[PDB]
């Protein structure tokens, strides 16, 4: 797939960041090359349309790098984009969920009126690692009685078994690295 | 203008958030309504093309709410988007700038002389946009303009960025 190649060629890998042994996957060059960004959004949108048809109501973008892809993906599908944020950033009534991040805890948050019961959503972030962040997003959405059809990312680190963590919610990534 | 109205109708205000005194302007509904989002991006893109012609090389999006608009604005203009992030998030060699918190940019994000337009959701004191402009200036990039959806005029952020031009879709005190 030439389109997938346009994305893969623009992932930059940095060893030992932020800690020794970790390989950081930097999607910045995908954003910087308009053809690469367009290819990434197009591949995600084709997959989602082919898989879910007209069932998707909204895209949910995850703070902060998911924000880079959510609105463009939503626009390509003709849908709105709702936001899941780090706790403390959103006004009005919210729900929040705690999860493990590195050595400590972090918290995600969503406005109670972001979705109504029965609405169907697809969550997007740039990269799936342990799956902790995506799992918390799924939990929050479930508490609004929204149905999470799928989670998607550009990159998946398969050795961390994020896919299994999200089951039985389906997951799809453009690219995979150990 | 019906397009500008599509955006204005989707800004929600919250008094006394996050602390007493502050009136929070929430752009979330703009993102949730695909028509409103398209209108916002279109209005910004039309302004930038009419003002700069073909001179813009890149859009720079500011962490984190500027990330919601940067890539779509860049795409509409046929340009790439570079990222300015909260410090500690980017790999490789970086530069950073404080302001009353720290922003950061990769040393290789831009080449000297490249022309950039910075975007964020809202301009208030201008501290955040000013730090972004400083970082870009240290890469020897030329900042053509800064833009946002919302500007709080009583806080005089526009004066803070001068002489760099600024444009907002909507203004509140
Ligand atoms: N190796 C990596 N390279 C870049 N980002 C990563 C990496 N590992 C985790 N992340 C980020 O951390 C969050 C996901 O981590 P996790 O909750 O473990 O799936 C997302 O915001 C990812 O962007
Ligand atoms: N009243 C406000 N409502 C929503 N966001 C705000 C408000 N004031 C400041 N901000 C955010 O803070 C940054 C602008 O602050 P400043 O650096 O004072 O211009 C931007 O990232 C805005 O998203």
């Amino acid at each position: 797939d030439s389109e997938l190649q346009l994305v893969e060629q623009r992932i930059r890998s940095f060893p030992d960041f932020p800690t020794p042994g970790v390989v950081f996957r930097d999607i910045s060059p995908v954003l910087k090359d308009p053809a690469s960004f367009r290819a990434a959004i197009g591949l995600l949108a084709r997959h989602l349309k082919a898989t879910h048809g007209g069932r998707i109501d909204y895209i949910a973008g995850l703070d902060s790098r998911g924000f880079l892809f959510g609105p463009s993906l939503a626009q390509e599908l003709g849908l709105g984009c709702v936001l899941i944020r780090k706790r403390g950033k959103l006004p009005g009534p919210t729900l929040w969920a705690s999860y493990s991040l590195e050595y400590g805890k972090a918290e995600l948050e969503i406005q109670k009126d972001a979705l109504e019961p029965g609405q169907r959503v697809v969550v997007v972030d740039d990269l799936l690692a342990t799956g902790g962040t995506m799992n918390a997003a799924c939990e929050l959405l479930g508490r609004l009685q929204a149905e999470v059809l799928e989670c998607v990312s550009l990159v998946e680190l398969t050795s961390l078994k994020g896919r299994e963590k999200l089951a039985p919610v389906p997951f799809f990534s453009l690219l995979q690295y150990e």
